[PDB]
């Protein structure tokens, strides 16, 4: 609502950068060209020495989850406002469906929580956490009337949210069906079930005991198998929160393979490292712990870096989903009984730019690809967001590259009362994110309602997930050998 003018700033795109201002009207991009008129009444940002980018959109975020006994602290509301203060103006959150529940009641529950609390643009994924006709059936309804076109599966989470590699091959096959992306949160769940079992009674009972019952093998072995079920099917696959080197080198060779396979790392081990696990203080070990969990090799960052940059992965989340210091204290005897969960959805943007750009590994309009545009391409709303351009949803960032800022938990607008990024100076600051259209957060103070953000409705078959599926079932059928009779 209301008329905005950008002007002075450097627009950066997925495919390039170029100076030139930005009309926003009545919630969208209405002209993009160098020196526009301001309209009488406007408002002008002045984006002189700023990049001018699509706000970035958080493919994976857990927010008020009630998980593992207890409720993620930031929730829709302080979670979206978090985002938009941090240069993200769009969350993508799983409705994390109850083995056995109904996937629409779920799905509608996550909206009536979500809608009136969301102070940003949202849109759901739903985990497909059990399998019978009557969810193959809610599938079909979610992906055709409720906007949804991704599913998530889980190897991992057993008796909670596992499934086999039988149930995995239908689940997979019928999200080909319907023209969905299967997520999936690959870590092989028996290893998980007996490492942990192993480690508690070696006397292990600390966050080191956490990574070490399932090391990276252990998501790199699910990441294959994964692929490789996906693969047998013929259907799309979207392997959520990378963690390790191997398990992003199975990604990087199954898509130099031709494999319909994209790899998403997160915030936090693009930015950290499992090393903190071994802490000497419990509280801040405990506070990294989150499934598959953060790597003890310090190369692992860096490289998952390099691999984003490389398009091995494609783009980010956060899997934002939080505790604070005294819910994670709930395993100081345990860590199977440490929620896990870490922060990011904020600080996602500056980290990337701080650890990808300013680094040199990836240039500015990379960063765009992988925090915005190949969201939006993957779940079905691109170029109506990640993209600097006439009739895009004005969802945009103006961004200062030069100048740092320090994360810390003293200053972040995220409900945890700490930060698994403290103390990291990152280059990239968000000075002003415009969400529909409005002036959500400037001069560092957010200026928004709940509610205010809308649940993005997408349609099935994203072109860009399913063009090469669908030529490969028209050229790719297996062919019978004509033989004597
Ligand atoms: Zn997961
Ligand atoms: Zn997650």
């Amino acid at each position: 609502a209301g008329e905005i003018l950008i002007k002075g700033g450097k627009v950066v795109n997925e495919d390039c950068s170029f100076f030139s201002d930005v009309h926003i009207r009545g919630g969208k991009i209405v002209e993009v060209g160098p020196d526009l008129r301001v309209p009488p009444g406007a408002r002008v940002i002045d984006a002189t020495d700023r990049l001018v980018i699509p706000g970035g959109i958080d493919t994976h975020t857990h927010m008020e989850l009630a998980f593992m006994g207890t409720r993620a602290v930031d929730d829709f509301h302080i979670g979206t406002k978090a985002a938009l203060a941090g240069g993200t103006t769009m969350i993508l959150d799983f409705v994390m469906t109850q083995k056995g529940q109904s996937l629409l009641e779920a799905y509608d529950l996550w909206r009536k929580t979500a809608d009136p609390k969301v102070c940003c643009d949202y849109s759901l994924h739903v985990a497909v956490t059990w399998w019978s006709d009557e969810v193959k059936d809610e599938m079909r309804t979610l992906a055709q009337e409720r906007g949804v076109n991704s599913f998530k599966m889980f190897m991992a989470y057993k008796g909670l949210f596992m499934l086999r590699d039988d149930e995995l091959y239908a689940v997979f096959s019928h999200c080909k069906e319907v023209g969905a992306i299967a997520q999936v949160h690959a870590e092989n769940g028996d290893l998980i079930a007996e490492g942990a079992k192993k480690m508690l009674s070696l006397g292990i009972t600390g966050p080191e005991g956490h990574e070490l019952c399932r090391p990276e093998a252990v998501e790199a072995e699910a990441t294959q198998r994964a692929i490789t079920i996906a693969s047998a099917v013929n259907c799309p696959l979207y392997v959520v929160h990378v963690m390790s080197k191997s398990a992003a080198d199975v990604v990087s060779k199954a898509r130099k393979d031709g494999r319909v396979v994209f790899g998403e790392p997160i915030a936090a081990s693009l930015g950290t490292d499992g090393t903190n696990y071994w802490h000497k203080d419990w509280a801040h070990a405990a506070q990294y712990v989150m499934g598959p969990p953060l790597r003890p090799d310090p190369s692992t960052p860096g490289y998952l870096m390099d691999l984003l940059a490389n398009d091995d992965l494609t783009l980010t989340g956060t899997d934002n989903c939080t505790f604070s210091r005294c819910q994670k204290a709930l395993g100081k005897d345990d860590f199977t009984r440490i929620p896990n969960g870490v922060n990011g959805v904020e600080d996602r943007m500056s980290v990337i730019w701080e650890k990808g750009v300013h680094s040199g590994k990836m240039d500015e309009n990379r960063f765009v690809a992988v925090t915005s545009s190949n969201a939006a391409k993957i779940f079905n709303f691109y170029p109506q967001k990640g993209r600097i351009a006439k009739d895009s949803d004005a969802d945009v960032v103006i961004w200062d590259p030069k100048t740092t800022r320090k994360i810390s938990a003293q200053t972040h607008h995220q409900a945890v009362d700490y930060n698994i990024f403290e103390g990291m100076e990152c280059h990239g600051v968000p000075v002003v994110t415009v969400s529909r259209g409005r002036v959500v957060y400037e001069e560092g103070r957010l200026k928004v309602s709940p509610g205010q953000g809308r649940f993005i409705h997408r349609q099935p078959f994203s072109e860009f997930v399913y063009k090469r599926i669908r030529q490969r079932d028209e050229v790719g059928k297996p062919a019978v050998v004509i033989r004597e009779p």
